[PDB]
């Protein structure tokens, strides 16, 4: 399935994630989109903090929904 | 000299650059430091949009100066 991935300006691309995808495995398909290391990504959906042992479904994530990403600066 | 970098969000880190490093040199001195891919990095200082080739000197970037980074989602 495909989502949005948006940061704080507005920039926006697309995801291609599996329902049943952990928030690891997100992370890790950004990481191979994008560059971008995966402890360096705050990814927020519907005011929550997102826990990398998670899965996208059980957080209600669907279809074409949007992730919230803020860069972590962790290093 | 040491500059600073800062997110959206405030999160900051420091750097150790010269007046004359490349805008390009910096992201990659950023990507070392956070493993952040270059072309994945925009910088702005006051309002303007630093380019890769220009040096840090060529915007009056002093020491202790504050740079801000976004990510391209290139």
């Amino acid at each position: 399935m495909q989502i949005f991935v948006k940061t704080l300006t507005g920039k926006t691309i697309t995801l291609e994630v599996e329902p049943s995808d952990t928030i690891e495995n997100v992370k890790a398909k950004i990481q191979d989109k994008e560059g971008i290391p995966p402890d360096q990504q705050r990814l927020i959906f519907a005011g929550k903090q997102l826990e990398d042992g998670r899965t996208l479904s059980d957080y209600n994530i669907q279809k074409e929904s949007t992730l919230h990403l803020v860069l972590r600066l962790r290093g």
